[PDB]
């Protein structure tokens, strides 16, 4: 229970830590919304293909030109503990997706859960533009009651059927994940340490 990455529900870190965390993200939803694209059709995951509802890429991308500018395909970095979770993900979307269940969960969820309250307090907050440009992480242009969302993706969880060897592995991923979530926003907070 340490701090970086809760001052970050906020709208407290300095910026480049947000630039970083947002690279960070930029790097883990492509290969997760890809990989979901990957498997667009498997019982496993069948009935939380959303496209257009969750998917955060293109904003992400619309994001990462408002903060590392035209070039920032190759100039948006790429930490090695970033470069984890983007593996546990290609690892899983390719060769073990019922475990990829527990991805979009730990993400979408776990990014959702709090709407216009990281978008409407991070840019009141950072002398961002009112238009949302910027935070469009944090904007869902599909989802007029998103706790009801919730109802719906929870909901799809239930359908999903699995035996119990399984559904033992898809919650060990999860921890995986809610591992892997954390030691990033760590490895964020210690590599801003020097800094100038």
């Amino acid at each position: 229970n340490s701090e970086f990455m809760r001052n970050f529900q906020k709208g407290q870190v300095s910026r480049e830590g947000f630039k970083l965390v947002m690279a960070s993200l930029y790097h883990i939803y492509t290969a997760l919304e890809e990989e979901i694209e990957r498997n667009k059709q498997n019982p496993v995951y069948a009935p939380l293909y959303f496209p257009e509802e969750l998917h955060r890429r293109a904003a992400l991308e619309q994001d990462m030109a408002f903060w590392y500018g035209p070039h920032w395909q190759e100039a948006i970095p790429y930490t090695p503990a970033t470069q984890h979770y983007v593996k546990r993900l290609h690892e899983v979307g390719g060769t073990h997706p019922e475990l990829l269940v527990a991805h979009a969960y730990t993400r979408y969820l776990g990014d959702l859960s709090g709407g216009q309250v990281l978008k409407k307090i991070a840019q009141k907050a950072m002398a961002l533009p009112s238009s949302g440009e910027g935070l469009a992480f944090f904007t869902f242009p599909s989802i007029d009651n998103p706790t009801k969302f919730k109802q719906l993706y929870r909901a799809r969880m239930n359908t999903l059927e699995m035996t119990p060897e399984v559904k033992h592995r898809v919650t060990e991923e999860a921890k995986t994940a809610f591992l892997l979530n954390i030691e990033l926003f760590e490895e964020l907070q210690a590599l801003l340490t020097e800094e100038h």
